[PDB]
């Protein structure tokens, strides 16, 4: 269609499946095995991208071109980066991923929203789909086009350190969030076909449904371990979520680090392949965990040419290495020179490739929009993340006794109150794990308001704020105050690392609660990633309000303690009576909960 040196792949005007066609047609094996390869920017230099004709990066958890960097170096780390994959023989754009999994979190600066178990309590699967758009704005606002996100795990035991990055036990409401999906890439078009990768142009991300499959169901909740169920109980509970997946055109899917029935997921072809691709009819691509073929062997990375040849075998199509690159290379080439691996299965991962890349516009919109940098951090998206923490807020007590003037709403106007515990103040707290760092981190680690900092933007001003991290009995009852809020909870963790299988909260909580409530009516703000052990907490406090991992904007907690809107969150997961009942799902036969799902007392506002 028209100049003399006219290639049918770059021309913007043609079908999708033409374009993938006519490019991999005249692709080397080493520009095919170069797209399939994913590394990390902590090992990308431009040499190493146009050398090995690399497919992807990404960054990692806290892989960042530096701490406080701004959306523009952000933005100019990916274009150098594109700069190279763009001077290659062939000029095949490299996308970018990242973990925006409650916002672009890696990034200073980035809104961040509450974790997934919050907006599962929401029920408002319209919100999260807000939370998608805004997401994949501030995504694209550092020159990223490619989210790892949504977690659509169905935690089915809160003993799991990534229980946070699920929205639910109950599998009907993590389906009902996939509208995550159609927030960070668009919508669909009215006649789309389930399973179709889908993203929308150069304002929306592709995005990642994972980790496929049976993530939430492994046994004490350990991780990187074995889901031990049924086909019937992977196929009801685990897996349902990956069709609504499809049917809002998920341009890919990430594999679980996890076993079901013993059989790793990264060499599990009956499951990828027989049935993702095969049945759902899945036609994006297929992306590893993080060093997830490695860990296929025992122990990991013990034979890594069995790892290639099965991961391959099984049917992903795009290999996080992350870092060495070189070894995945080369024993890739000496499998397919080999006959090993025919191939008819390298043509299927990068067609699934390029498909994903043309869909998207990446072969158009290749390098970042500078005017998108402003995206980052914008209020509209700051007061969305505030509407979400405050709808995610699960009341579970207002008052000590049935007769008890209820103590939420606390007024705005008193003389003097008191703030306190160690969550009160703690941005990176209330943000927990993924957030700046893998881990998350304590303290001012990016821009957000605590609760305390919520707080006295709240009341009147002739109300004093007085705020002690700990303070003792006798300060407490010295200190003429109307009410105290105190705010205690979990530490940030992802499991990798955290953990505590008692699911106790670190002290001083507890104490600081006893202490505070014991000298005057409190309310206690519970900062965790799930169910933790309560009745204490309870028994100490008249009110206690489950505000899960809330994210940078406190005002949402504040929102709703002081009546500005009444509380709606509802328990998307069951509340243990002890940790010796886990297992236990709603559903169960020792189903003995202390609140069952779905339980969450109202205000209304004042
Ligand atoms: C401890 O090593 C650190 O692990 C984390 C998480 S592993 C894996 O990472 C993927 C890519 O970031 C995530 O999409 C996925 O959900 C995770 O299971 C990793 O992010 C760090 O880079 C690594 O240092
Ligand atoms: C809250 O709203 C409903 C009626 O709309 C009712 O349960 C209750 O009496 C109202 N007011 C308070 C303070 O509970």
């Amino acid at each position: 269609h028209h100049a003399a040196d006219y290639v049918l792949y770059k021309d913007a005007t043609k079908p999708v499946e033409d374009r993938v066609a006519d490019l991999l047609g005249r692709m080397t094996l080493a520009e095919k095995i170069g797209q399939m390869t994913q590394i990390e920017r902590l090992v990308a230099t431009p040499d190493v991208l146009r050398d090995n004709f690399i497919g992807s990066l990404l960054s990692g958890g806290g892989s960042v071109p530096r701490k406080g960097a701004t959306a523009k170096e952000w933005q100019d780390m990916v274009d150098g980066f594109q700069k190279a994959c763009m001077s290659t023989r062939l000029g095949i754009p490299m996308i970018y991923g990242i973990d925006a999994v409650h916002g672009q979190n890696n990034v200073y600066g980035a809104t961040i929203f509450p974790h997934n178990v919050g907006l599962g309590a929401t029920r408002d699967p319209y919100l999260v789909k807000r939370i998608g758009e805004a997401t994949a704005l501030e995504v694209r606002a550092t020159g990223i086009q490619y989210a790892f996100a949504p977690c659509i795990a169905v935690c089915r035991d809160p003993r799991w350190g990534r229980c946070y990055e699920s929205y639910s036990e109950d599998r009907r409401i993590v389906q009902s969030m996939t509208e995550l999906i159609p927030g960070l890439q668009g919508d669909v078009p009215k006649d789309f076909t389930s399973g179709m990768p889908f993203v929308a142009g150069k304002n929306k991300v592709a995005a990642c449904a994972k980790h496929f499959v049976g993530d939430g169901g492994t046994v004490d909740g350990i991780n990187e371990n074995n889901t031990i169920i049924n086909r019937e109980g992977l196929m009801n509970i685990h897996m349902p979520a990956y069709k609504n997946a499809m049917d809002k055109g998920v341009s890919t899917v990430m594999i679980s680090y996890s076993s079901w029935n013993g059989v790793k997921m990264h060499a599990n072809q009956d499951l990828v392949t027989g049935y993702l691709k095969d049945t759902l009819k899945f036609k994006g691509f297929v992306i590893s965990d993080w060093e997830g073929i490695d860990r296929i062997t025992t122990p990991a990375g013990s034979d890594y040419s069995y790892s290639v040849k099965a991961s391959i075998l099984a049917g992903l199509d795009m290999i996080m290495v992350p870092n060495k690159y070189q070894q995945f290379i080369s024993i890739l080439t000496g499998h397919v020179n080999g006959g090993v691996i025919p191939m008819s299965r390298i043509d299927d991962a990068v067609t699934r490739i390029l498909r994903v890349k043309f869909t998207m516009g990446l072969f158009e919109n290749p390098y970042a929009d500078p005017a998108m940098a402003e995206q980052l951090g914008k209020q509209e998206h700051r007061d969305l993340a505030r509407e979400a923490a405050r709808k995610s807020l699960v009341l579970l007590k207002n008052g000590k006794t049935s007769t008890d003037a209820p103590l939420l709403p606390l007024p705005k106007k008193a003389p003097k109150i008191l703030v306190a515990g160690s969550h009160a103040d703690n941005l990176g707290y209330q943000c927990g794990g993924w957030t700046i760092e893998y881990q998350g981190d304590t303290g001012r680690t990016t821009v957000g308001t605590t609760i305390l900092e919520a707080v006295k933007a709240a009341v009147d001003p002739s109300t004093v704020v007085v705020f002690a991290e700990n303070p003792d009995a006798e300060f407490v009852k010295s200190g003429g105050f109307s009410y105290a809020i105190v705010a205690v909870g979990e530490h940030p963790y992802t499991e990798t690392k955290g953990d505590n299988l008692n699911l106790t909260i670190p002290e001083p909580g507890l104490s600081t609660v006893q202490a505070v409530c014991g000298g005057v009516r409190c309310a206690t703000v519970l900062i965790s990633g799930r169910p933790v052990v309560v009745q204490p907490l309870l028994a100490a406090s008249d009110a206690l309000v489950a505000a899960w991992l809330p994210g940078s904007e406190g005002q949402g907690v504040t929102d709703a303690l002081f009546g500005d809107f009444g509380f709606t969150g509802r328990l998307p997961r069951t509340w243990f009576k002890s940790v010796d009942q886990l297992p236990m799902n709603v559903g169960d036969a020792h189903y003995d909960p202390l609140f069952r799902l779905g339980y969450g007392l109202t205000t209304n506002a004042t």
